[PDB]
């Protein structure tokens, strides 16, 4: 045949054959930046010291800091109220649904507004005609 193809094929690096994609490092300009790095760090919940009831450590570790940015940096979550049920020891699975469903609902009338089937005169009870007091 003709020349060689595929040079560290009988040595130690495999092949060197094909042309691949590199994934982008942190500078180099193909970067997708996860939010795990690029959030401030106080507006996550977690706090970086080492003993609160907020720490790295008590919440799972490296992995809840990911999923938790990803619910900043898109703006699902407020660090405010987030942080304050973490503190009373609630598991990430159930501290946010916490924070969430606070101002998430409500129609917050107290019962002495909101009408009743009274207040409305009948159809054929009332003497009134002049409607008023």
């Amino acid at each position: 045949e003709d020349f060689l193809q595929t040079g560290p094929e009988r040595a130690g690096v495999g092949r060197q054959d094909k042309t691949v994609d590199a994934p982008p490092q942190f500078g180099e300009p193909g970067y997708v930046t996860p939010a795990y790095q690029r959030v401030k760090v106080s507006s996550l919940g977690i706090s970086v010291f080492e003993d609160d009831a907020n720490a790295v450590t008590k919440v799972g570790g490296i992995k809840a800091v990911m999923e938790v940015a990803e619910k900043v940096a898109s703006g699902e979550l407020k660090t405010e109220e987030f942080e304050e049920g973490l503190k009373a020891g609630l598991s990430l699975d159930l501290a946010l649904e916490k924070m969430e469903e606070e101002a998430a609902a409500g129609d917050l009338l107290p019962d002495y507004l909101k009408p009743l089937p009274e207040d409305t005169p009948r159809k054929g009870m009332t003497w009134k005609n002049y409607v008023g007091r």
